[PDB]
């Protein structure tokens, strides 16, 4: 039994040449072609493996229970169990068996087609099919689609069925108008390197708007990814891209023909949404008639994802910013439900996914207001809106007497002359200011002073009860909120600018909504929620019931009182508590203090002359007030 | 200069390393990474080519109009035109440009992303999509489908119930397909007439790796015609795959399309087959071995091509049990054979051909009566044991009587009376030796093996449809059409749009006006061999036939309107079974619908 | 009400407003002439009185109230107001000014007197303004030993061979020092802290580089620092990093000062402001200075990190980082040569490696296994069969293979911990899947910020709310992937093994109270894995078997993250008295955290029970 173990080594070498895909080395180990030896020549054996093992991406072949036993002086029979990896899964418990040829202490394999797959015979062959999966939808709280995959009415033109110089130039005129698109863009489209004369050339995607078509112009139906709210939810939802080689490197389970999320929720949930590809590996006879199924995995289409977003609230919130720089966030404060996450400016995510001209694309990329940013997750100084936090702490720790009246003269202030030229400024020269007056007029000086009276140690003990430094259990990329660029202020100037929402504070609009929810839950903080089925999470006693019952009445008066900063909202006739804000940027906070049915946080970045968040809030506040009670 | 041609060599070697897919060698010719040198490390470059040139299967890169000039001391610029092959087509007149770094005599390439494709930049990428085509249908003369691709109700579960749930791949909660408690809707190829048109239409199989070797323009996910017409027209039916090669930014947003070939779905193929005639024709063969062909003889239109037994093409294409498959393969009556294209002896039916030849050249007088005794006959005793046999012992026998009773002996005697040379001059006006312009594989029809009969016995057996004649059922329909066209022969037609082709004066107008009346009498007259068809009440001309196990034949057509013709054959008949006994249901169909 | 009264009111208010703007010349022009019944000084002498006095105290922000203006006779009106003002030492409140005005043909002027500088001043009275700098507080270890202190440093110097070889310098440095621009022949030249030596007050860090990154260092105060914070004195030191900067306000104290009115000889007559100096507070840490010095030296100057705690309370006993810098030269004098060394060194000694996020490496397997066992996916006894050193789910994974180092065929959980079997865990993770994996990972402290005075990013599981790959799911199960946990965060997560599944948050301030997070992993997962963690040591094939020579009760797990990062986790399973997490970054050939762990494990074992 040295010949026996020489036969064992011969099997193992064959198998290892296969694992390295060295199909030529393995074919070199076969006996000559003969009725009693190998069934094919060496090249005929090389080809079978390249075709079948190449096609199925066979590797990771592991044999077990190897047995080699003598039949006659020049013939040894062998048998082993094997597992192998294919590109569709793992094949487990294959029973291979064959014979070996001993001829002058040289041992080869009597190759037979049943050393590709156990049951194969003669001219049998192997087929490998895949069924790609269809991408799941993204839905709002009421099932309305925000990202959906389906048929799309696409527009295009044929260059030949268009004319010459006479009609080619006026049909361009004709189809350019019917569909609101450049007459020049039609000239650059028809003249790209790829455009043969008799091709279909794509121009636009359309939605229940197919007019009587000019001549040359034909529309065809395309499967595509579609975003019904377009740019109104583009930063939240994201867009999907073509799959590349680089994507398949980083993840070779993807197929070249899919789509892949590149930003927003499309990327955050790409595995759930993309599904799993179906596939089948079969042994067939010489005509492709299946004789044995080796692997069969049914396609699983992608899962639907349901959000808390209200598509109407979303559209309205985004339009109300009129294309200026800014962001709006709205919630149902007692549960966390995020009803709208708007950011302005924005981009047309339907073009990024289905085709965008080099012109429209360079528009977006260079625009200095930066439409690809998710401003509702960008950190900002919250602004003087923040004063209601400082005040809530003040009252909690005893520092602030609601009735203590301060006397303040002018618009500038400093603790003493040691602050040099740094002065807290305010906008309204009120002399006698208690808490109520300070919220109503947005009095930074009042708050600067009550902070310095309270001290770093007491402020941070209150601030610390919120969610600074945390990461929020949400599928949106965001840095946590900081108090300052370090672990302590080491200035009274900074301690004080921070008491009125400036300084080195960074809180993004989603985080602000979370902090301010205390005013709608008796001091308990309720965490923002974006996936509809998730459970509500809270943090109790963040501030006290009595700070809230003191501050909310003063926040109603920011609206009702004629000197309130948000008194333009009293015309609406709806119950509002609010605080306005500015940082050095315009801010608005508001919620319904009668039913706590809704809360919103709106921001206008680099406000234009006399523009403000407060001027843009009415249409959304009317909507939210009516539908969330 | 030495340094300029040093640069030309480096370009030519870089490009030649790319063709050879030797991407490691090519990145090894690059300069160090630097703002005025190469933009990436050696392995970032090895990977970029592997990803992109590997993905698109770039090969066959051919450069032309190479130019190399010195720009400054340490840097030489190059430019060339190129074309290259991708898996989607050929890229033509790409304009490449770059620079080289000569540092102490050594020439490296200042690699930049525009040495993959001219237009690339920075972290740009490449996407490559395909759209596979939908296979066209095969349609009957009325647009009804004989082969169609669509949705199918696929029964399954999450005897054969037990062998299914227990195959290697069947894990617990999988859907396991049964045949066409849970149903799912799946795309597949489907044959509405099932086995009744199987040998004509064919069936399709999974595409295999072996198929992609012989034709790598195919996709792994298609189906492929394996026999019959599915295979004859596989290219027209399968269409062409769509494809797109794009340069994209780092997020997959398209910036330039290099190639776009739009999908072309497969063409429909429209036949002359009448699906109802085909089902009836096949059903009437009662599962026996045999064949039916029906035509509209004045145009050639092939209304039906039946062969029995047959097989279930829906099982070969979507799933067949190990038992059912071995049944078909081991069955000795051979269901996979297309009997309507197989050559056979035409049998005593053929006499109406001989008789027509006789009347054209003068050998046969319609009224001359022969005298015949018994059921056997031979020229003289030099024939050993070979006797022309007949079934009916009629004494006096002219031509009409001979067609009516199927009198082999009469036709033998008139054949010898005509002789090989005059017999062959008539036969040679037909379609022996021709190939018919039809998408069915078939051997041309022969008269005998060698160009003479070389026996008198064989000359006589040929006069009554035996011997070494080989005519497949379509070829018979073609020859026998002379009796519905005043002597003109009309070639069969199977593609509905093709034009009719005829061959005039194959037999004479008078042979036809003499024989057809006699063929009406094969039906009406009570001693006629096809009397059982008078029961139906339709205008028929017919001739019955036998060849020797024995094979039964029927030819028939409507002599009032020439609307239809049929040729039916029962291979190795059972006792008292016959083609004529099986023909009524199709004659009823044809008579009503073809006028 | 009268125009003459309200003209007098406005004449006062403008006088005050000119002073507020430091427009002292404008204000003296509103004075009456110099006379026994008008002003006491000329317009020039008055301008100078304000420049001296109001200039010295940086008077500004003067606010009056209760203004009263009354007729005395036709040309004389008396006035009075209360005032508050800002000085450089604070705010003066309830000042009572009084004087008279001169009406002379529609023109109203001020009959100036010295008591319109400060209420009580008279004649040639003057003003004094003194300050007292505070002395900086200490930073202390758990036993009161100083980590940062202010005191007297034996600075050595010269007014060359015999004094370069006694205290040990480069005789070159003695030539470059004496020959600098400022060195007059008769000056003292500072050379070293420990030829004449004198006693100097200085900031001193006794552990030097062993704690440089935690404690930080202090710098000169510059003009720019006082802009950003003009409550600083020109003469202090200021923390530039570490706790020196994190706690600089508490450490620096409050400067004392006194504002006084004096007679012309400096005899104090009225004290306006007096704030007594407040020296800085001491800050007391959980650090153990011996543990810190030992932990840092055991890293032999290589890149790496040691973190040690008492897991049942969070106390951080050591936070060492290597390589490091000499904070004593940064604070008291450093050659341009040594300074360029630090800033250009590529191993980055100024980084706080104990607060840097890293992939935790294969040590992480014990977290996965705990989750695996809590949710049922993993049966401690189920044996998997694994062949070779590489593995992948199927061929759709391309070139990504989980690799391991020891080719064991049969492999249950115990065995997988003992040999560090990456493949066993890859499989057991895929078997439980992202949703079950993350339900465990989420009960820990990903995303949280730790209530600590050290700047650090929170720990992530991956970059998005999901992996979007099976491959990444698997690399994460054995501590690779997109995991980021810094050594302190590692110590906090691994504490579950010393508290029966309850997680105890790190503490660096000694008096702060302990905070935990209960039922993070299960009591039975802990009782299953610790026995396997003793054998990573005791068993001869365990990856840490070289520590059984020490003779101490250990549970441990080793780790690798692939350059090559070496990891050791270890603690006492009998008394839970101490835990350590050490990391050797970019290991050399055959070096590892485990080989460098013995002297710290000996100290900790005996001192923390």
């Amino acid at each position: 039994t040295q010949a026996v173990e020489a036969g064992e080594k011969t099997v193992e070498q064959f198998v290892q040449a296969l694992n390295k895909g060295d199909y030529n080395k393995a074919a070199g180990m076969a006996s000559k072609k003969a009725a009693n030896k190998s069934a094919l020549s060496e090249k005929e054996i090389l080809e079978k493996y390249q075709n079948i093992y190449g096609a199925a991406d066979v590797k990771g072949l592991e044999i077990s229970n190897l047995k080699v036993d003598k039949k006659d002086d020049s013939t040894y029979s062998f048998s082993y169990k094997a597992k192998m990896n294919t590109s569709l899964g793992e094949l487990k418990d294959l029973s291979y068996k064959g014979t070996l040829d001993r001829n002058d202490g040289k041992t080869t394999i009597n190759w037979q087609p049943n050393l590709v797959f156990p049951e194969m015979e003669g001219n049998d062959k192997v087929s490998l099919t895949t069924q790609e999966a269809t991408r799941g939808n993204i839905l709002d709280r009421n099932g309305e689609p925000l990202a959906t995959t389906g048929k799309l009415k696409q527009l295009g033109v044929v260059p030949s069925k268009l004319g010459d110089g006479d009609e080619k130039t006026a049909n361009i005129k004709a189809i350019a108008s019917a569909f609101d698109l450049t007459e020049d863009a039609i000239n650059q489209a028809i003249s790209q390197s790829w455009v043969q004369p008799d091709y279909f050339v794509p121009l636009k995607i359309i939605d229940g708007a197919t007019p009587e078509l000019p001549a040359g112009a034909t529309i065809q139906e395309v499967d595509g990814r579609y975003y019904p709210l377009g740019e109104a939810a583009a930063q939240l939802i994201g867009y999907v891209g073509d799959i590349t080689a680089e994507d398949i490197d980083k993840n070779p389970e993807l197929s070249s023909n899919g789509k892949i999320g590149r930003s927003g929720l499309e990327m955050a949930f790409d595995k759930d949404l993309r599904g799993t590809t179906g596939g089948k590996l079969s042994i067939t006879d010489t005509d492709g008639v299946e004789k044995k199924v080796l692997i069969e995995h049914e396609v699983q289409n992608g899962k639907d994802i349901k959000l808390t977003i209200d598509a109407k609230a979303q559209k309205t919130a985004f339009d109300s910013l009129g294309g200026k720089a800014g962001s709006t966030v709205a919630t149902t404060p007692k549960t966390g439900d995020l009803l709208a996450l708007a950011s302005s400016p924005s981009y047309d995510p339907n073009k990024m996914t289905n085709g965008i001209s080099q012109e429209d694309y360079k528009a977006y990329e260079e625009n200095p207001e930066q439409p690809f940013i998710s401003r509702f997750a960008t950190g900002y100084a919250p602004g003087s809106t923040f004063k209601m936090i400082t005040a809530a702490i003040g009252l909690d720790n005893g520092t602030i007497d609601p009735n203590e009246v301060l006397t303040i003269n002018g618009l500038k202030w400093q603790k003493d002359s040691s602050w040099g030229s740094y002065q807290v400024t305010r906008v309204s020269d009120v002399s006698h200011v208690d808490l109520k007056t300070a919220l109503i007029y947005s009095d930074n000086i009042y708050m600067a002073q009550e902070t310095l009276k309270m001290g770093e140690k007491n402020f941070r003990a209150g601030l610390d009860k919120f969610i600074f430094g945390e990461d929020l259990d949400l599928p949106i990329s965001m840095n946590p909120a900081q108090i300052s660029n370090e672990e302590s202020f080491n200035s009274d100037i900074l301690l004080a600018d921070t008491g009125y929402g400036q300084g080195e504070l960074l809180i993004n609009p989603i985080q602000q909504a979370a902090m301010y929810s205390v005013f709608a839950n008796n001091g308990t903080l309720v965490y923002p929620k974006l996936i509809a089925d998730k459970e509500t999470k809270d943090k109790k006693n963040v501030i006290g019931e009595t700070a809230v019952q003191t501050i909310v009445p003063d926040l109603r008066e920011v609206v009702q009182d004629v000197n309130g900063t948000a008194h333009s909202l009293s015309a609406l006739g709806i119950p509002l508590a609010a605080k306005t804000g500015t940082a050095e940027n315009s801010f608005l906070f508001a919620f319904n203090p009668d039913n706590q049915g809704y809360m919103m946080v709106s921001m206008l970045e680099n406000k234009e002359d006399d523009d403000s968040a407060t001027k843009r809030a009415p249409e959304l506040l009317q909507y939210l007030n009516q539908n969330y009670q």
